[PDB]
């Protein structure tokens, strides 16, 4: 039974769109989500939506409590985790308002719990070291690289998100070196997000939307809020239209082998006395 | 009405030079500066000296307390921040004594906050995303850029700083590293000072004198301590006279545009609910 | 008079190995080590035996209290450090089950204090800035390299460590990037234990065994914790097997120089008022 966790789905949260809305104030081991888990189905597939810097978004990138966030996905029987982000190219040929199916992740995050298994929470114990060689599910993202290519939509099949702690924009000279280090597109989310739901034995996947070029390329605009939030206006309709015409496709896919095996990464992580 | 802070000016605490001293003890909602804050008129230009690692003190770059010193300094009017440090230089022409009126930097801490508004601190509400495509003060800079050419300096026109999180130095593959990712000089303190000047609306700057070539050279002697205090007893000198020459020049120069469009920058960069 | 502090020593808690065998709980001014101190004689040298993780213990690389387990050997008279360390080979050539004597390290953990002078203990008072430029002792690294040649043992002379903050393991996008970087091999533990020795004055060297190829293969099997578990159980003896006949050749070689030297650059790093 396939249960689709949501985050940053803007504008998923719509009557005409969400049948069924409940709302849901949770609490967990690690402190309260960011926002209320709002739950019904979308194209008759079971979700549980959650906006990532709440409702109306009071929170830098590295005070989000993504350990909460993940553990109350987990706890309403989440089996998918499909997030929107928006994202800085570092790739001319990433556009902005281009689609990425990110594949990978290069972590600039300093200040973030990455881990359930804390030695502080007796429902984590022990340590956990899960690996990361494919931090994305592969299933989940050739669905949405198909389904963009039958929607039209600019899509890359894949790429190296570089996730900063912010909540600054980056120097011209560390977007040069991103580059440098093979990274595709800038964000401030990623991490520790993937590493989380990969712990909780949850099918994660990034339909990230370039919205800029960072500050590395000539003649452009460089980075700012209001250049991401141009952008997003102009384009973030193709992040909802993606996600709507995905969901279904995840609901009739099989994934019981694909769950099977998340789960058994997740557990023979674990190390205990 | 221009007014300079000035971190790690040292020697301009000297009745021959400020006239007007008053020394206080400021608080801010960041917690207390690293040190008192001097007053007094420097070649009748308003300026506001702050220690950087308190007066004589025994503080880790880690630890020095950069919101509260950069939020006292703006709470005393300041509109410009020229700060002295000194560093590691990454490249052979970078000599031991040269000044560097670095213009890029690359962040290699890890434990700073680096913004005030972290969602705790009313009087910095919402979320700010600064852009650092250009961190330095382009003025301020052109400024120092001449100044030192007029006092006949060793002085570089541009560079990159890496700044560690320190108190250890780098080790020699960290050295190497730095300079394949296009670092020119090293340092522990430019982040998140930079950054949070930035932020504030202050046009900030930076005189860096190097004192050592880190230990990238395996034939020559690598950096220590008493490296770092032979060189600046032996130069230190130069950043004073830059920085007494310099301030006078900001004094006399138009700045109402460079920070109404800094102030725009700060003021636009913030999300609100 | 030389004694050796051992950590990871695999084994060497035999009594057929350790003489007049002695265990000791001690506290130290950054509380407690993560295991008692087993104190007694291998082949007629003090040695003092410490396990990293605890005996029957489960806690993440970012919390193990280094500081006190360093400062706890410095107590017990320790004039040497070697320590045992599983890790991920970045490198076709160290195939798993290759011993490497590391020789440098890069720094890619975020959470660890990595000083005793952090200003708020009484045996450490002042700011340490340790030069890292040879992180790891020369001499005894060259008695390690030709003790393993001797004992037939699959070994590199030299590499570079990159140790990440865990307990996660690496994405493939970082462990490209880590190569692209110099680095050769990989873990969760070189620092700070490493940058600590140093500034206790303490001669340090590594052991790295290689457990698996990380996960940059994209055709061969990614790290996870059973592959590191049963390359370790297939590979149980050389760590001991050199550690061993390593030991008196420590004993009987000069080192009132070596450590005079360590002794003098630890002490003139530190900066007071
Ligand atoms: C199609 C996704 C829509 C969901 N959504 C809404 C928003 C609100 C936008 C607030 S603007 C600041 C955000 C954007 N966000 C991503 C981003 C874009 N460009 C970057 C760059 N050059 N470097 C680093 N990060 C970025 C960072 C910041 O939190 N973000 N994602
Ligand atoms: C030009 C006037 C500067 C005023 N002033 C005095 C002092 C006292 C210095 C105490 S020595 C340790 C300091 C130096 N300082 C800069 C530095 C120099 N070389 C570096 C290198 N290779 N790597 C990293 N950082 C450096 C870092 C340390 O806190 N610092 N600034
Ligand atoms: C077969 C019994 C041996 C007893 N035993 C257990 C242990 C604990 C090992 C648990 S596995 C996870 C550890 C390994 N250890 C080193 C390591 C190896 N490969 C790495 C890689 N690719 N990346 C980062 N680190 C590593 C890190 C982690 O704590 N050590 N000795
Ligand atoms: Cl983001
Ligand atoms: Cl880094
Ligand atoms: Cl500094
Ligand atoms: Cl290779
Ligand atoms: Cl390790």
């Amino acid at each position: 039974a396939v249960k689709i966790g949501i985050i940053g789905g803007t504008g998923l949260d719509d009557p005409e769109i969400l049948e069924g809305r409940t709302e849901k104030y949770v609490d967990t081991p690690f402190g309260k989500p960011s926002d209320a888990l709002i739950l019904g189905k979308i194209k008759n597939v079971d979700c549980v939506l959650l906006a990532r810097h709440g409702r109306q978004h009071t929170i830098m990138p590295s005070k989000v409590n993504y350990q909460a966030n993940i553990w109350a996905l987990k706890e309403e029987g989440c089996t998918h985790v499909i997030v929107t982000t928006a994202c800085g190219s570092l790739r001319e040929e990433i556009q902005p308002g281009d689609i990425v199916i990110i594949d990978q992740f290069i972590d600039r995050t300093t200040m973030r719990p990455q881990s359930f298994y804390d030695g502080s929470h007796s429902c984590a114990r022990g340590v956990c070291h899960i690996p990361m060689a494919e931090p994305f599910c592969p299933k989940t993202r050739e669905v949405l690289i198909e389904t963009a290519k039958k929607l039209g939509l600019r899509c890359h099949s894949k790429g190296t998100m570089v996730t900063i702690e912010g909540p600054r924009f980056s120097s011209r000279a560390e977007s040069f070196m991103f580059r440098t280090w093979g990274a595709d597109v800038i964000n401030m989310t990623t991490v520790p997000e993937v590493v989380l739901a990969k712990e909780a034995g949850i099918c994660y996947a990034s339909i990230a939307m370039a919205t800029d070029y960072d500050c590395w390329k000539e003649h452009e605009e460089a980075v700012s809020v209001d250049r991401v939030l141009k952008t997003l206006k102009e384009n973030a309709n193709k992040a909802k239209s993606l996600l709507l015409t995905t969901i279904p496709q995840i609901g009739s896919t099989e994934w019981s082998e694909t769950l099977h095996n998340l789960k058994n990464m997740a557990q023979f992580s674990v190390l205990l006395p």
